[PDB]
């Protein structure tokens, strides 16, 4: 499903209102992993060592890989969504998605396996349309020290990391990770946050199609209280350089403004899915039983 | 009655031909319900929470409980078959028949009440040998997201709903008339075929009951197995099933087998793809319909 702004495409769009954790299953399997490059993965090793010469402190972290997502039959007795996930890493991401030869990898991939992403790490990111009690969406200015989308506008992010029921632990890890990041980066108490709702999955084409799962999260605080909580942490309590707010009523028309050029690809996917899927009621995160 | 597959036993085999709906009566009574477990129904509650953690989409719904069945001599006035039914639920079903203690429950029941099923929920399922105009039986492959027998090949079937006779909810035995219950059993069969195969009701004949088989992996849970004919051919049936794409249904494929092969069906590698309840339907079909 192609959207406007060619930086962004939609892999998954959930039905209206979004989907809760309880209606989602995950399948985590080696069959969902990246395919070994044509040929040899030491090309990844070469890039990793070429970087790391310039930045010796770089560390490789494990990530979930998105292979595919399938919506179930409308109003069915099973889960409404199945996520097929593999394992990948930051090292493989730098060596494939962000490598110069990334364009070569997608063509050879769709040729060989009939899937452009077959030779790409495709780590699954997470993002959130965080809505305030007085109906604003929260945005964050990225610090200029980052190589990816420097100085641009973002939404609260995250990165889940790997640790029947196995699939539910993964589903749980994904949903928990967006709450954990909102608390850490925006400095909000967990009590003030609703249970997240998945809105869909968007692909960043500037990243050669890395997907990001986009969630809706409601905050019981007003836009003024959030800002205070954010600032009260001080410059070192968050890795963004500042926060601001846009009325939910103005979010739909937002792409007319000069702000859209400020937004990073991930945040765009979040806004687009928010406008299309919209929100629905959920209770306090603390009121839901943890697994 | 040993059926020959240790996964299947026959509780009842109908005459003919199979029995039409007009010849069958149901009696509901709280005496046909499950006896309260010695430990308690709290053991059922613990198992329910555990199953929900793995599959949150599971829902508890009321079910008919099969207690027993009795045939009468043909020519006798009134029903030739009486089904004695209780009320149970999907929660009780997972907490008893699919409990790890199931074998221990069947023993306690045998000792105490002289009935292996005494402490088991035993919801009554329905299934259908569905023949097409060009003489194939129809088969469907189960999803992996089901609570039991994931990924196995099955016949059309499902659970009759007591809540269908009294939409008010929380059903009592006195709220459910015998003839309406028998009707719900026969109608749930036709409706399952319509919903999962996307076949029009007008193409389906009135189901004939072949008998009742037990699923020994589910600790003897019983299913009623019906014979139903379709006026459409295998090809047309496949087309109907295919409209809407793979996500039109939760089943993952439709398959056809010649009725002549059905007789020998379990000398074939197809047999090893079948869940127990589908094995029950084939064994009764072969025996009652040929
Ligand atoms: O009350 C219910 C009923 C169904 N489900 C779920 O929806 C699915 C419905 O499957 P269904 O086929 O209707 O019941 P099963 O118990 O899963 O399957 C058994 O019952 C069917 C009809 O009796 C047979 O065809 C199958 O072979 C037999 O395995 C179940 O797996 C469950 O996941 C519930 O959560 N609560």
């Amino acid at each position: 499903v192609q959207t406007m702004d060619p930086e962004v495409t939609l892999l998954l769009q959930c039905p209206g209102g979004g989907l809760p954790q309880e209606q989602i299953q995950a399948e985590l399997s080696p069959a969902h992993d990246r395919r070994p490059l044509p040929g040899g993965d030491e090309a990844i090793t070469a890039i990793w060592e070429t970087r790391l010469k310039a930045q010796p402190w770089l560390f490789d972290a494990p990530k979930f890989r998105l292979h595919s997502a399938t919506l179930a039959p409308i109003g069915s007795r099973g889960p409404q969504l199945l996520l097929r996930l593999g394992l990948t890493s930051y090292r493989d991401f730098l060596g494939t998605n962000w490598s110069s030869s990334a364009a070569w990898l997608r063509q050879q991939g769709a040729t060989d396996w009939g899937d452009t992403q077959a030779y790409l790490a495709d780590p699954l990111g997470v993002g959130a349309a965080l809505a305030t009690a007085d109906d604003f969406l929260v945005f964050l200015r990225r610090s200029r020290q980052v190589a990816e989308a420097p100085g641009l506008v973002d939404v609260p992010g995250g990165h889940p990391e790997p640790q029947d029921l196995a699939g539910q632990l993964v589903v749980h890890e994904l949903f928990s990770s967006v709450l954990q990041e909102i608390c850490d980066e925006v400095n909000l108490p967990l009590l003030t946050l609703s249970q997240p709702l998945l809105l869909g999955i968007a692909r960043n084409e500037t990243s050669a199609g890395r997907a990001s799962a986009e969630f809706y999260v409601q905050c019981s605080l007003t836009s003024e209280q959030v800002r205070k909580h954010y600032l009260s942490g001080g410059p070192e309590a968050h890795e963004s350089t500042g926060i601001f707010f846009v009325e939910t009523q103005n979010v739909q028309r937002l792409l007319e403004t000069e702000m859209w050029a400020e937004l990073c690809p991930s945040a765009k996917g979040a806004i687009i899915l928010y406008n299309r899927v919209q929100g629905s009621p959920t209770g306090a995160a603390l009121g839901s039983p943890a697994l």
